[PDB]
């Protein structure tokens, strides 16, 4: 089997991407944030504290003939950015772009933190990291991909995120028309539950490539590119007026600037992020100070290849017995 679904930026800055997902019988379609940095499929639901729902579409398991309460199971998750959610668990039929999994754990939110409430466009998350990170207790549950894997033509999914445009998540096949050149594959460590890999270096604009190992994760659920302070300082030093602002919470730059590209290495291959991808617009409405798309990971504990990086590539998440990651230009 295979599946193919269009993913759409939630706003004009590509702050996140949503993908329609069918849950239950008859289908209830919710728009979920596909997140390769976590491993829970959770949704706003009929059980969510009413005051914490503001515009989201909810899953109502009582209206699904295939929904079953997973007795005694609960979940609670705290993300790297400080947001959180928790609740109970159902199993139900879940379909993405024509690919159907029966008995998928669908985690129903009873509580969500303010940042989720405040984002009316995101009805939940669909985690695509390794199932070892799943928070369901006392019996850990499998991700959608993990459940689908055996049935897929090939045990892979691909992320093809657009810049200010729709893109595609495919399951079970590689669309050879979706990228240019070849796909370069690189090793993955699953020890921390993430799609963790090692970049071979970087360049800033037309500058010389610096060969240096940078360990990090491929995370579709993170908006920006978080890299070591040395790397980030070298990038922003090329932008007149750019500076790190403690008050704003990162590097900012004049909105009048044209930004240089940023290149990262994948083996002997190179992925180039155009400068425009690195512009996240005014820090506040009407400001001429703009927020940078490349930020320091110093406060995080891990480097994160988020959407800023991933949208410059066609990315293969290879879930074979020995997982790997593939990157191609597009
Ligand atoms: O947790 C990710 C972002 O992680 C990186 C990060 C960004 C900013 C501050 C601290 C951090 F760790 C956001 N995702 C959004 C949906 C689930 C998590």
């Amino acid at each position: 089997s295979t599946g193919s679904a269009t993913t759409t930026p939630i706003d004009s800055l590509d702050d996140a991407y949503i993908t329609p997902v069918q849950i239950g019988t008859p289908a209830q379609t919710l728009n979920l944030d596909f997140d390769t940095g976590s491993s829970d499929l959770w949704v706003f639901s009929s059980e969510t504290t009413a005051s914490e729902v503001d515009g989201q579409t909810i899953y109502t398991p009582s209206k699904s003939t295939t929904a079953k309460l997973l007795s005694g199971a609960t979940w609670s998750i705290s993300y790297g950015d400080g947001s959180s959610s928790s609740g109970d668990v159902y199993t139900d039929t879940v379909s993405v772009g024509g690919l159907t999994v029966t008995g998928q754990a669908v985690e129903s939110a009873k509580k969500v933190s303010s940042s989720f409430t405040e984002d009316s466009t995101i009805d939940g998350l669909l985690g695509l990291a390794f199932s070892t990170l799943n928070t369901v207790s006392p019996t850990q549950q499998k991700t959608f991909f993990d459940n689908a894997k055996a049935s897929l033509d090939s045990p892979v999914f691909t992320a093809d995120l657009g810049y200010h445009a729709p893109g595609t998540y495919n399951f079970g096949f590689i669309d050879t028309t979706a990228y240019t050149g070849s796909i370069t594959y690189t090793a993955v460590s699953t020890k921390q539950g993430f799609w963790e890999w090692t970049s071979t270096g970087y360049a800033v604009g037309s500058g010389t490539f610096k060969s240096t190992s940078i360990d990090g994760i491929a995370d579709t659920g993170t908006t920006l590119l978080y890299l070591p302070a040395t790397v980030v300082s070298a990038y922003w030093a090329q932008v007149s007026g750019a500076k790190s602002s403690s008050s704003v919470g990162g590097y900012v730059f004049p909105c009048s600037a044209t930004l240089p590209s940023f290149t990262f290495g994948v083996g002997s291959a190179r992925i180039v992020i155009p400068g425009d991808y690195i512009d996240f617009g005014p820090i506040s409405t009407g400001s001429s100070s703009c927020f940078g798309g490349i930020q320091s990971s110093a406060g995080i504990g891990i480097n994160i290849f988020g959407d800023v990086a991933l949208k410059a590539a066609f990315v293969v998440f290879n879930g074979a017995t020995t997982p790997t990651l593939g990157f191609a230009s597009k």
